[PDB]
């Protein structure tokens, strides 16, 4: 049994989506911004 | 409980980790073969 699970799972799994997403533009960021 | 639980957590956790490692890698390649 888990402590938050509804509040933890409830922004855990959508979470990992979003953080995926935003994870590879920063990598562009970093390579677009190179010179 | 569950049947794995343990197992499969302890091989589930570690994941989360080197998926974000990964991504922002994979970001970056991108972006460099760009510029």
């Amino acid at each position: 049994g888990g402590i938050f699970s509804a509040e933890f799972l409830k922004v855990f799994l959508p979470s990992l989506l979003l953080s995926h997403l935003l994870a590879i533009g920063l990598g562009i960021y970093i390579g677009r911004r190179l010179t």
